[PDB]
């Protein structure tokens, strides 16, 4: 098998290409494989808001692996041990929630790097990350292949946006509009004009730093708007929402 | 808890009511619960063409239990031991595949009834079927609350349709049009005009014999047609098909 | 399905009613369902001292859902991310261990409330908590249907009992007598007369502050005593203890 | 580790010792281990009337293995392939349901024996049965260590009792009173005097052949009676029944 | 994704190429993925002599999918329903045990082919076999990509070898030497020459009939000999045996 | 069953005996049981660098229980709640990663000891640790049977080694050479002599302080050297590495 690491999502991101994504919220490897057959550019395996254990995350990575869609993992928290677990199973692209300060962003980067650069403990050689040693010189290869995306979800995070963007090792900053809306005092109302203005300016600021700007837009009109504003890793739906809507729409043909 | 068995699907069937259903093809309890929130009249848990073990079937029954949509279980085949397993976990409505002769139909009914009338093995009192003894006088109550549906899939089954319809203990006869079309020498994609009258005639004969007539129509136009013919337990979609199509439709808004 | 949240356990607690409970310590959905057929008022799904993952907790909630007994979830600890996980799967009543100070109690309440009032991460609409969007206006409904119970386990917690009882958003305070006895320097087997007044006084103080008082009393004599003192969410057994004792009792009839 | 097979249940049976047993009906390895700590002589892992897959059976064998209680496995049916599966995982004592004729009993024995004596296919060398080769000369050792118990549950089976008892390789015959009662036309009424007379005579006949006589008696009075009549592998309860009764009895102290 | 089905194992088989394989006997997807990184030409997922459920088979297919090594599935037996299950999950190459007659071989082929020519149940369109509909015209493409291998492992089967080789749809014939030796009267009391002659002549006959010849040789010398004789799908070890031997050899460096 | 807790690993450790171990990195109970048949003195179930949930750890303990090899559990990190979980399931010997200071070491010890002397949460009586109450006086017996091993693996930790060795409750100190080499400034650009000197002096210091010294050496020559230096809990391979190497070596006999 190939002895080299590669991260296509990261390569595309670095070129500024637009990558269209889908949230995977069922925890199941069965649905992850089905979703992978659609050919989204990326699939966010949501370990934060769906009840995934580390084994469920593993199984969803195995399920999607032969397909073109690239997986991104979100752990329940960006702590050292939880980042350890997902890196060791070979997740190459992480979305880390609740990054509010540059110091927190530096600590997240440190958790992903072996000495001398970070504090990551060895073990990926006997794990999926190095394919049990088939990836040769993993320590030498690993940093360039890891893609780190952080969520800015608070008033505090936005205050520190430029400092966070200056943190070496951060590749992209993601805004989830419903989290930010709640933090700003507009819970469940991300369409509010005040929230929309903050989103628009923030995207331009992120791109100006030479970093990628990410978003989750469950409404297609909002997705198109964020793309126009310069977002380039954009999730355009949540799979369980698309499922329920599709089930409802089919049923409605026979009850109405 | 309630000490009585009930079977709302069976009660509605007996009244000749139309019941609209959805195939559950993922094996997962997670998706079964989500599907149950839609309010289909019935959900077909497909143990024949999806890789369900008996524990997956058990978990899907647990997931859907508090919701209004009624579960129907299809085992991998209608053998005595496989019917035993699904009856003991408390599946009260069965869809039995590949019933080709009246003798097979009689054997299926026998597999659902306790001795001395049938051949069902005794043991419900220590299983979910009798809720571990909370259902009082289970053996006296059970036949009235069990609903048995059989599939006609082949030329042979069509030849024997009248004789099958004369078998006591069968509540409904289901036609999967793709099954019958293949038997008649026509593949899956694009339904086939040549076999439509055979299908319509068969549906009308089932109803004329006083049994419920079932169908799976993944195309809404065909579902409306089979309903007009008199089919009254009609599955109008497969959840994994609705899922994939919805994912494709959402992605197409962002691609070319 | 019903678009409203409800929390019968919380409603009964608010009315001062006595609710009799059972600890579920096996991790298994199979046994949780069997236990639910007994008609305890509540079932404590023990995520702290039994080896439950978040998926085991999910499956136990699915198993008990159609029955009358109400589930209470205890996470491994009351951290922000672990509380997030159990809230998103739709656990509406939490028992939080090791609450030693009023500051800790405030942080626990904050972990259960959305910004800007709290720190709960947003995402219920794509999770079981809001039934994948079927619960309309979840964020408006949620606080009234969430019930928060905290454990006093230590000397420090006792010292801080009055201050904890003044924390808004706590509905009840639970005492595990074995926890407190150990903190006070007394082991598990045979309860200890020396600490009984401390326990009784504490129970009475909780009720006098207008909060519900909880207890686990595995000995029926002690359960009756704590009820007389005013405890009103009282667990009267641990299911694995009742199981082992019943197995032993049956075997003893045949041995010597 | 030890290179020799041993079957303590079989050794005790051959000496005519009375072995007291418990049915395990939850499918769970968690409860199987708890049950094993009681010290029943045997534990019947019920693959027939509880929804066990072959992996659940495996896990329950692993759970009980360090304890003194000896496991007995009942498969869903005594077919060649299902007997293959449970022998390969190292089940040394089988309870085979629905054995109605001597020919069926011979076929069951054949399914358990390698050539020249039976038709069992090789593979146990790379399976748990031979502990992955740590049991040396497995083929030479295996027959003496395998204990086969067959259920007589029909009028037909009782008719053929002496012929079944003459089948080489059958070590014991088990009567389940509720199955036999139903077959005789006394469903749910095994206490009926006619059923009791047949049970008593059958036990004596089994013992007269130098074979062990087995029974499941959920009522202690009936268990003591069958022991008096000469039954020597006697299951005295079902674990889920003892669980539910224990839960009910504890609750009743607080509702009455 | 690609709308054509391909079976690289079958393509190589048709080109007469030698394919070196490994048996996978642990049931685990974790180990299957590790094994796939070694670069065997094929991996036999043993559903007959290891305790695999259909879900374990599904997970092992998902695990190995992105790697070059091609999976071959052996079901518990070659029955209609069990073949149905494994074909629907997308196992394109099957090894069927215990094929003793040409009539049995024709029935196995029939179980793999759609009506009207066979008896395979319709439904792979909403399953992994057709990748949930991404494989267009699945019924038209399928026979060309399905590879059917049968085990001739008894004295009866060898007697019927020419008849079996002439069955349309049989792509290869496998000889498992331990079973054959046992059936020929040499269970493992070594009388080898008769068995070696039979293996050699059988392999040469299979090849002379233009079909692939298969073998499992855990001793490298025997594997080399069968290769020299013309076998072209040869499994050269069992993974759990290689694992135990490697663990033993490492420990021996430190012990006695 | 026996009412006394015993920890053979700790007994041998206290008697200064050399114990040869193997890392278990697959998460699977299937492979754990196979490994246990080899007769290593200890098996390290790696919950830190393999994706084990607490249930996977539980199942691996159940799998290895009847064998002589003693399990050692490494949790994801040595936090209070994570140590609580693994102690309650009956892991009597822990390996704790990333212990860098004496204060950290005292906190780890505290997490393992009951109030009033430590902070371990009460509840092991209804858990596997006390075998559901079969172990009498568990709180009195427990400290003598718990074995605590800590990893000193950073430049900080080695600086604090004498302080850590003096912490009451620490039974052994483990050195993982790859992590230490990285932290000392030699990630795997070979500068070895400094590292070899540090390993040797550290092992000798640990032993001179009357504590056990541990190491993981995947190269047999290095294992032999650490043994010669006085290490007395030495792991001599990682099972998934031995597996991959054995698979590669077998394939190489047939390929290039």
């Amino acid at each position: 098998m190939n002895a080299l690491l590669s991260n296509p999502f990261k390569e595309r991101l670095r070129k500024g290409e637009v990558q269209i994504g889908l949230w995977l919220s069922s925890t199941t490897a069965y649905m992850a494989e089905i979703a992978a057959t659609s050919g989204y550019d990326w699939l966010l395996i949501d370990g934060e808001h769906a009840p995934n254990t580390i084994q469920d995350l593993y199984h969803q990575l195995q399920a999607v692996a032969p397909y073109a869609s690239q997986p991104v993992i979100r752990p329940v928290e960006g702590s050292k041990p939880l980042i350890k677990q997902v890196l060791d199973i070979g997740a190459q692209t992480l979305l880390i929630p609740m990054v509010d300060t540059a110091e927190q962003a530096r600590q997240v980067v440190s958790a992903t790097r072996y000495p001398p650069y970070g504090e990551r403990g060895v073990g990926a050689s006997v794990a999926r990350a190095a394919r049990w040693g088939r990836i040769e010189n993993y320590m030498a290869q690993v940093n360039d292949s890891l893609c780190l995306l952080v969520q800015v979800e608070s008033k505090t995070a936005l205050d520190n946006l430029d400092e966070i963007l200056d943190v070496e090792g951060i590749d992209g900053v993601f805004i989830g509009p419903a989290d930010l809306s709640a933090s700003l005092g507009y819970p469940d109302n991300a369409g509010h004009p005040e929230v929309q203005r903050i989103i628009e300016t923030s995207i331009r600021r992120i791109r100006a730093a030479g970093k990628a700007a990410g978003f989750l837009a469950v409404a297609p009109d909002m997705a198109q708007q964020c793309l126009a504003w310069g977002a380039n890793f954009v999730a355009v739906g949540v799979d369980t929402m698309l499922y329920s809507d599709a089930l409802d729409q089919r049923l409605a043909m026979f009850k109405s």
